[PDB]
C-alpha cells in the first residue's frame, strides 16, 4: 500500500555505529513478536565486520559494511535507512541512499543541516517517490511494527504507552521529544497511536506534516488524525488548505505551539531552526485561528490536548466508527545487568583481590599512596619497589640498597645464559620483547635465580643452630649444591668486587649483619676445598636481604618467613638483569649482526645404534 | 541475663567452610541493622587464610583459622560456635569448643551423631553451664538479633515472616523445617516470635525443649510460649510436669505430632532418629492428652495451630498483657546476580566470541564436531588442525600434508637458534616449559618464521604478473631479502632433501602446483648468483600451502587471502619444531649437562673510549 | 592424571623400556611435553580466531576486582 511507511516486514540499515540505537530497535522487534530483526546490516564507514547484540536474552550477530552500495547489494530487501551521520555528512549519505533503487525511506537524525541541502533532499525524495523523515528528528514509529532508531525511548516507556500494539490515531509533530510525550498523552486518552512521525524542527524539512497526514487519511486502520505544530514557516497552512478542500475527512486534532512569542521580543529565535515567526501568518495565533476556522479540533492550550483527543476518540467509539479491541498480552524483556547494578537491585562478587595498586580513581595509588606523593617525597625506584612488592614505605637506606642491587646486577657480560639467549634471539631478527623473554627464561637455579634458595638455606642452617662446617657437611651428604656458592669465572684468584660492594654497603648502613657473618664462615670452608666455591652475587643478595629485613624494624618474624617461603628475591635479579639484556639486544641490532647457528665442531653427534632403538 | 541465648552483640565462629551459611548470617545482620557482622572468624580445618563475603553490596574479609583454640584466642568476644562438622567429627569439635572458656553456646548441625555422644555433650554442657542446640538441627534465631547458620532461609522469607524485629512469642520445636514453617504461622497469627529454637529430632538432644521454655518464662519480653513436639521419647513430659508444678505461668500453645502412628504398624521408624514411640506414653495421643490436662492450649490437629496462636495472642492483647507496637521500616537487600540471571530478570553481554571449540556441553566440540566423531572417523592430527585452525573438515590428502610437514620440520639438529636457546635454558637447570618457550621465542624472520612472508611475497609476485627475474630484481632494489630463499648449511652442493620430500608429495597429490613452479624458476635465478640461495624448507611449506588451499576446493579466494594476511603458516613450524625442542631439552637432562657460559675467546669486547661516552 | 598413569602402564608393558629407563622418564619429567605439544594446536587456533574476529584490546573489568589497599599505618610499620 502507498499509504504504509513501515510494517512488520520492514527491513532497515543503520548508518553509523550507534550501538544503543541498534539495541533499542532490536528490543522493540522482540517485544512486538517479530520473527526476525528489523535491521539487515549496519553501515560503519570506519570498519567492515560484525556487531554482537541481544535478541531478548540471546546474542545475535549483525553484519557491518563500509559503504551504502555494498550493504544494499547484500541486503536488497532493506528499504529503510536510519541515518546517524553528522550534519557534515548527512546530505551526501542521504543522497547516496536515495540513489539506491532498493532504498525508499531515509530518516535523517542530524541537527545543523543547511536549509539548501534539506531543500535538495526533499525535492530528490519527491522526484523519486521516496520519503525523507528529518533532518533534526528522532524519526517515528508504527506501533507494533517498526521503530526508527531511538524513537519512543526505553522498553519500559514502550510498555507504559502500549506502543507494542497499534491504535486508531495517526500522529505527526515537528518536535522529537514532544512526539514521545504525545505517545503517552494519546495512549491515556484513546486506544493509542497507529503510527507517529516527527518531521523535525528545520524550516525546510525532507517531508512536510501534510505528506504523513495524507497517508493517514488513506489508511483504513486510522480513524483519527492528531498533530502538534509550532510557530515559524507555513507548513501548517498546507494542512488547513487540505482541510478546507475536503482532502482530510477524518477528525483532526491540532495544536500549534509558540503562543508566548507576541509577549516576548520579535528577535527571539526559538530552539528549532525553523521556530521563528518572520511574518504575522507564521505566528501560533494565526495558525491556531486558521485551524479552528478550517474545522479542526483545536484545544484552548497544550494542557487540554489529551482532553481533545479523549473527546474525538469517545465520539468515534459511540458512533461505531472505532471499535473497542481486547488488550493483547503485556510483553516482557530482561533488564540490562548494568541498569540493575546501578539501581542497586543486584550484587555480584569479585573474582580477584588487588592489594598493591589502584588505577580506578582520580589518581594512581601504589599500596594506597598517591603517585604524586611518591614522587614529591623522592621515594625513588627503591621506594616504588618497597610499596609494590612489600607494601611498606621502607627506610631510605633500605630503598637505596634495592637500587644498589639493581645497578650491581644490571649486566655481567654477553656470555651468561640470559644475555647469550637474548643475543641469539636478537641475531635471529626478533623484536626486543621476544628477545628479552628468551633470555629471562634462563633465570633459575644455576643462573641468577639462586637468590631465594640462598636466603632459604642459609637462614635455616643459622636458625636451626647448624655450625658452618655442619651445614657444608650436611648439604654434601644430601648431594645438594649450596645455593649462592660457586661461580663459572669468579673465584679466590679472581675475586668478585660486586660482592665486596654489597658487603661494604651493608656494613656501613645495616644495624646488623649476623647471617652475612655466618655465610662468610661457610665461604672460608668451601673455598678451602675449591677456589671457585666463593659466596657469589646471588648468595650475597639473598643473605644481605634477610639481614636487611631482620634489622630495619619494618618486618615481623612472620613477614620475613613469608618473604622467604614465597620467593621475592629472584625478582630483583630479573628486574636488574633486564637492563643488560635489553642493552645486549640493542647492541646486536646496532652491529647489524647476522643469524647465529652454533658451530658443528662444538657438538659431538652421538646417535644410538639401530640395535639400541629397537629394544631397551 | 541468664535467660538470653543471643542478642544483637552476639559474636560467633562458623566451624566448617560453609560459604552459603556464612552469607545468610551476614545478610540477616545487615537487614537487622547490626553495626558489625555476627561472625568473628571461620574455622576451616583444611586451610587458614581469608574469606571474602558481602555486607549488603560491600565486600568484606573474614579471617579463617585452622583450629578452635587459635580462633578463640584471636576473638575471645565470640561465645557461639555454629558447628557444620560431619557426624564423624561433630562430637570432638563440640567437646573442644565446650572446653574453651570463652565459648558458651554450640549449635550442632550434623545428622547421624551417636546417642551416647549426644548424652556426653548434653551432660558436659549442663556441668559447665553452657548450651548445646542439636545435633540434627538448623539451629534457631532471636528475631532482629542473631541467626544460627541457615535458620529461616532466604532474606525474602525473613522479610515475609517479619523476622528482622522481635515479637512476644517464645517458640521451640524438634524439627528444623517445621521451625521455619512455624515462624510463618506465628507471624500471621500474632506479633511474631521473639526467639525460636529447634532442638533437633534425636532421642537424646544437647538441650531439651524445657531448657528453652524455662528461659522464655524468665524473659519479660516474651508473653506467650509455643511449642511443637513429636512422638517418641519423654521430652514433652518435662514440660507437662513444669506446667503442673506452676513453673510455667505464661500461656503455652502445644502440639505433639505423630497421631498417625496407631493407624500404621508398630515397627515404623519415622524420619527423626527419636521419632518412634516404644511405649504408649511415648505416643502423640498420650502426650497431647497430658498437655490438655496440664493447662496448655492444645489444638484439634496441626491445622488449627495458628488459630490457637491467634486465640492466645488476641487474649493477651485485650487484657493488656501484650502491647501493640508500630511496624518498623521494611529492610532491603540487593539480589544476587546469579539469582536475577537464572530467573531471566537480567541479561549481560559476553566480552568474547569463540568459534573454534566448545567445552561447555556434555561433549567437547572442535569446530562444532564432537571429539568422539573426530576420533571414530580417524581424522588424525592433521584433521584436528583443519578443524581448530581453518574450521574445515579437510580432504584426507590435505590433512596428511599437514602431518607430513610436522614430521619434516620436527627437528633440524641442536645448532639452530631455537634448539640452541632451549639447550642453554635446559643446561641452566630450567624446567621443560620455560626451556621450550626460550627456544620458540627465536622463531621469526630469519629462523623458522619466514613461512608467512614466503607465501605472501611469492603469491603477490605471481599474481601481479611479475616474471621470476623481475621479482628477484625488484626485491634486490628494495634491499629486502626474498623470504623462503637462502640457508646457513643447505645449498646447491648440499641439497635439502626435506624440500624434495615436500615437493614429491605435492606433485603426487595436489591438483595443481602453479606457485611451486613459479618459485622453482625464482630458485634457478637465485642459485645462479650464490649456491646457498636455495628455496629453503620455510619457503617450500608456504608456497605449497598456497597451492594446496588454491586447488583443494575447500577455500574461496577471500579465505585464502585472509589466511595469507593473518599469518597462519608459521604456526606449523612452531608446532612441528616444538617436538625437536622438547627432545633437545630432555637430551641435556639425560646427559646431566652443566651450565653453559659462552667462551670469552668467541667474543670481541670493544668498549667505547671515555671521549666517545662523553659527547656524540 | 589419566595420561601420566596410562603412559607408565604403556612403558611398563610394551617391552621397549627397562625398569631403569622408566624410572629415568619419571624422574626427568617427559610427559608434560605431551600436553604442551598437543595444547599448542588449540592455543594457535584461539590466537587466529581472535585475529579473524578483529577482536579489540582486552582490559579486565574493574567490577571483577576488589581493590583493597593497606592503610597508611600498615605501610609505615609491620
Ligand atoms: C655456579 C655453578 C652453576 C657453577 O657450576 P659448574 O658447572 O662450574 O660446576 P658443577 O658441575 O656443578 O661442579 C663443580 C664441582 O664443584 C662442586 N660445587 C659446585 N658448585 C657447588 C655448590 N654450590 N655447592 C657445593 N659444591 C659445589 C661440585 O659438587 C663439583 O665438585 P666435585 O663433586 O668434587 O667433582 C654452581 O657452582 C652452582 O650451581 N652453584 C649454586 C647455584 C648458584 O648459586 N648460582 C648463582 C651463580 S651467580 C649468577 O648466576 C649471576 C652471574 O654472576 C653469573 C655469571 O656471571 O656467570 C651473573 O651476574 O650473570
Ligand atoms: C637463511 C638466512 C638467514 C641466511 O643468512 P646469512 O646470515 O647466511 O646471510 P646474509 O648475511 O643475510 O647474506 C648473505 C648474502 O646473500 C644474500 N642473501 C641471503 N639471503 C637472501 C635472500 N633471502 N634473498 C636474497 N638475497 C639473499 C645477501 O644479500 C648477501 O649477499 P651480498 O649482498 O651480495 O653480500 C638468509 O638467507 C635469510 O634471511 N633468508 C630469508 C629468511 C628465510 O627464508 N629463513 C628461513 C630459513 S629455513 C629455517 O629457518 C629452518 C631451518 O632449516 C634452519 C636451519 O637449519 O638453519 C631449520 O629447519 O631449523
Amino acid at each position: 500500500k502507498d499509504y504504509v511507511l513501515f510494517d512488520i516486514n520492514t527491513k532497515a540499515f543503520v548508518y553509523g555505529y550507534q550501538t544503543n540505537a541498534i539495541q533499542r530497535m532490536l528490543d522493540f522487534d522482540y517485544v512486538c513478536k517479530r520473527s526476525s530483526p528489523s535491521i539487515s546490516a549496519i553501515i560503519n564507514p570506519s570498519r567492515a565486520g560484525i556487531h554482537k547484540a541481544f535478541w531478548g536474552t540471546k546474542e545475535i550477530i549483525l553484519p557491518m559494511y563500509k559503504t551504502i552500495p555494498l550493504a544494499a547489494l547484500a541486503y536488497p530487501e532493506a528499504d529503510v535507512m536510519v541515518n546517524f551521520a553528522s550534519h557534515r555528512s548527512a546530505f551526501e549519505t542521504t543522497m547516496e541512499a536515495l540513489k539506491e533503487d532498493t532504498i525508499r525511506i531515509v530518516a535523517v537524525i542530524a541537527e545543523g543541516v543547511p536549509e539548501r541541502q534539506s531543500r535538495v533532499m526533499a525535492a530528490t525524495a519527491r522526484k523519486l517517490d521516496k520519503i525523507v523523515i528529518g533532518p533534526a528528528t528522532v524519526g517515528g514509529m508504527t506501533a507494533g511494527a517498526f521503530r526508527i532508531g531511538n524513537t519512543a525511548g526505553t522498553i519500559e516507556n514502550i510498555i507504559a504507552s502500549k506502543l507494542y500494539r497499534p491504535g486508531c490515531v495517526g500522529f505527526v509533530s515537528k518536535s522529537g521529544g514532544m512526539l514521545n510525550e504525545a505517545f503517552n498523552i494519546i495512549s491515556r486518552n484513546s486506544d493509542g497511536i497507529y503510527e507517529g512521525v516527527a518531521i523535525g524542527g528545520d524550516r525546510y524539512p525532507g517531508s512536510n506534516m501534510l505528506d504523513h497526514i495524507l497517508r493517514y487519511e488513506r489508511n483504513p486502520a486510522i480513524k483519527m488524525i492528531a498533530c502538534l505544530g509550532e510557530l515559524g514557516g507555513e507548513d501548517e497552512y498546507m494542512i488547513i488548505q487540505a482541510l478546507k478542500e475536503k482532502k482530510i475527512t477524518k477528525p483532526l486534532v491540532a495544536w500549534v505551539t509558540g503562543t508566548c512569542s507576541p509577549y516576548l521580543p520579535a528577535s527571539v529565535q526559538f530552539g528549532h531552526a525553523g521556530a521563528k515567526a518572520n511574518t504575522e501568518k507564521e505566528t501560533a495565533q494565526a495558525k491556531n485561528d486558521a485551524f479552528r476556522q478550517a474545522g479542526a479540533y483545536v484545544p484552548r492550550s497544550f494542557d487540554d490536548y489529551g482532553e481533545m483527543v479523549r473527546q474525538v476518540y469517545d465520539m468515534l467509539l459511540t458512533r461505531g466508527i472505532v471499535q473497542k479491541f481486547d488488550e493483547p498480552e503485556v510483553p516482557r524483556i530482561p533488564t540490562d545487568y548494568s541498569k540493575a547494578l546501578a539501581t542497586g537491585d543486584i550484587r555480584k562478587p569479585t573474582t580477584f583481590i588487588c592489594t598493591i595498586s589502584d588505577d580506578s580513581g582520580e589518581e594512581l595509588l601504589y599500596a594506597g599512596k598517591k603517585l604524586s606523593d611518591v614522587l614529591d617525597r623522592k621515594m625513588g625506584i627503591g621506594g616504588v619497589i618497597g610499596l609494590l612488592w612489600f607494601k611498606k614505605e621502607l627506610p631510605e637506606y633500605a630503598a637505596h640498597f634495592i637500587e644498589l642491587v639493581i645497578q650491581i646486577v644490571a649486566d655481567h657480560g654477553p656470555a651468561v645464559s640470559g644475555a647469550h639467549n637474548a643475543i641469539v634471539a636478537s641475531c635471529a631478527g626478533k623484536d626486543l620483547i621476544s628477545s628479552l623473554c628468551s633470555g629471562l627464561l634462563t633465570i633459575g637455579p644455576r643462573f641468577g635465580g639462586a637468590i631465594d634458595d640462598a636466603a632459604r638455606e642459609f637462614k635455616r642452617a643459622q636458625e636451626t643452630g647448624l655450625a658452618p662446617e655442619q651445614f657444608v657437611g650436611e648439604m654434601k651428604k644430601k648431594g645438594i649444591n649450596i645455593p649462592g656458592i660457586g661461580h663459572k669465572i669468579k673465584s679466590v684468584k679472581n675475586p668478585d668486587k660486586r660482592v665486596q660492594l654489597l658487603i661494604s654497603y651493608a656494613r656501613a648502613n645495616f644495624p646488623s649483619t649476623e647471617l652475612l657473618n655466618y655465610a662468610l664462615q661457610v665461604e672460608e670452608l668451601t673455598t678451602a676445598k675449591k677456589g671457585n666455591l666463593i659466596l657469589n652475587v646471588a648468595g650475597c643478595i639473598g643473605i644481605l636481604f634477610i639481614d636487611l629485613m631482620s634489622s630495619c624494624g619494618a618486618f615481623s618474624k612472620e613477614e620475613i618467613d613469608e618473604v622467604v617461603r614465597l620467593g621475592y628475591l629472584n625478582g630483583l635479579f630479573a628486574l636488574g638483569r633486564s637492563i643488560g639484556l635489553i642493552g645486549h639486544i640493542l647492541d646486536q641490532k646496532r652491529l647489524g649482526s647476522r643469524l647465529y647457528r652454533h658451530p658443528a665442531e662444538d657438538i659431538a653427534y652421538m646417535m644410538p645404534s639401530e640395535e639400541e632403538i629397537q629394544c631397551k
